[PDB]
C-alpha cells in the first residue's frame, strides 16, 4: 500500500495504462503527470531542492542520463535487469542503474502520401537526404532541439552517423524545409497523420500507431541508416515513496509491465526485456541499419548543452 507519483514522458495512453496496471497489481495509489523528456528534465532539475515525484517513467534516455550525472536520481538495480538486453542493462553515463532502459524507439520519418500527391512529388522520400528537396519547402516538421528529447536524439544520431561536421551540414540543408520546430517530440506525428504537414521526423512507433488507426502514412527507416532512443525509468533523489518507486522500476522492467504497453497501452515501441513478446507492429532491431548509440557520451550535460547551443547558433541563427 501507500502511494506513488510518476513523472511520465511516454504518451498519455501508455502512462495511464502503466499507472492503472501497477496500482491494480500492488494496491498502490498511483498518479502521473505527463511531459516530454526534455521538459521533464527541466522540471526535475528546477525542483531538485524539494522533489515533487518519485519516479520518471518513459521518455528518451539522454535527459535521464544527464539527470543522473547531475545527482538528481537515486540508484536502484532491479533483479529484472538480468532479463534486459545486455547492452541496454546499464547504458547511461553514470553506472549503477540510476536509469534503466524500458523500450527502444526507432528514429525515422513518415510521409503523408495523400499530401505528397498535392505537392506534385511522385516518389515517396526514402533517404534523409531526400528531405532537402526544395519541393518539400514548408512541408516537414521535427521537434525543437532546444526543448525536445526526440530532437536531441535526432542531432546525436546524425552526429554519430555522419560525423558532427556533416550532421550540421545536413541540418543546414534540412532547415529551409521545416515549417515548424515543435515543442513536443510527437507533434510532427500528429500533424503528418492529419495532413497538416507532409513529412514528420521522430520515432517511428508513433507514426505506426497513427497509420494503424487509419492515417495515410508511409513509414521510412531512412536509407543511409538511423539511430534510436532508449526509453528510461529512473527514481528521483528525494523520492517520498522510495519503496514503491523501486517496485515500479521492477514493474517497468518486467515482462508483463512491458508487454502491457502494446497489449493495452497503445504504445508500439520495441521492448527491452528479452523474455517479453513484442508487438507485431514493433520494429525488429536485427533488421535495421542502426548506429550503436553512445548514451554515455550523449547522455551528458556538457555534450547536450554543447550540441543544442551549436544547433541554435549554426542552424537557427546563422
Ligand atoms: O517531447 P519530447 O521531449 O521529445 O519527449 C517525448 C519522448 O521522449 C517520448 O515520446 C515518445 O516518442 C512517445 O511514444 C516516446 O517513445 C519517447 O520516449
Amino acid at each position: 500500500k501507500g502511494r506513488l507519483v510518476i513523472y511520465c514522458s511516454a504518451t498519455n495512453v501508455m502512462c495511464e495504462n502503466a499507472a492503472k496496471t501497477f496500482e491494480q497489481k500492488y494496491d498502490v495509489k498511483t498518479s502521473f503527470i505527463r511531459n516530454g523528456s526534455g521538459s521533464t528534465f527541466a522540471k526535475i532539475e528546477a525542483e531538485k531542492n524539494n522533489p515533487q515525484a518519485d519516479v520518471w517513467y518513459g521518455g528518451t534516455l539522454d535527459p535521464q542520463s544527464q539527470a543522473g550525472e547531475l545527482g538528481l536520481l537515486e540508484a536502484y538495480r532491479s533483479p529484472n535487469i538480468d532479463q534486459i538486453m545486455p547492452k541496454f542493462q546499464d547504458p547511461a553515463k553514470v553506472k549503477g542503474n540510476l536509469s534503466s532502459a524500458v523500450y527502444i524507439g526507432i528514429l525515422g520519418f513518415a510521409v503523408n502520401t495523400e499530401r505528397l500527391k498535392k505537392l506534385g512529388i511522385e516518389k515517396i522520400p526514402q533517404c534523409w537526404n531526400d528531405l532537402t528537396d526544395p519541393k518539400l519547402k514548408g512541408e516537414i516538421q521535427i521537434a525543437d532541439p532546444q526543448s525536445s528529447g526526440t530532437a536531441y536524439t535526432a542531432i546525436a544520431t546524425f552526429a554519430q552517423l555522419w560525423g558532427e561536421d556533416k550532421a550540421f551540414d545536413y541540418f543546414k540543408h534540412l532547415h529551409p524545409n521545416i515549417s515548424q520546430y515543435t515543442k513536443s517530440g510527437i507533434t510532427p506525428a500528429r500533424n503528418a497523420a492529419r495532413g497538416e504537414t507532409t513529412v514528420g521526423i521522430g520515432f517511428l512507433h508513433d507514426y505506426a500507431l497513427e497509420k494503424e488507426q487509419g492515417a495515410p502514412l508511409e513509414m521510412v527507416v531512412p536509407c543511409e541508416g538511423t539511430g534510436y532512443e532508449l526509453g528510461g525509468v529512473s527514481i528521483l533523489k528525494g523520492a517520498r515513496n522510495l519503496d514503491n518507486a523501486k517496485l515500479f522500476v521492477d514493474f517497468a522492467l518486467s515482462k508483463e509491465g512491458q508487454e502491457t504497453a502494446w497489449k493495452k497501452g497503445q504504445a508500439l515501441q520495441t521492448l527491452t526485456n528479452t523474455t517479453a513478446e513484442q508487438s507485431p507492429l514493433a520494429f525488429d532491431l536485427t533488421k535495421l541499419k542502426l548506429i550503436d548509440y553512445d548514451f554515455e557520451k550523449y547522455g551528458a550535460s556538457d555534450e547536450r548543452k554543447r550540441l543544442i547551443n551549436k544547433w541554435v547558433d549554426e542552424i537557427k541563427l546563422a
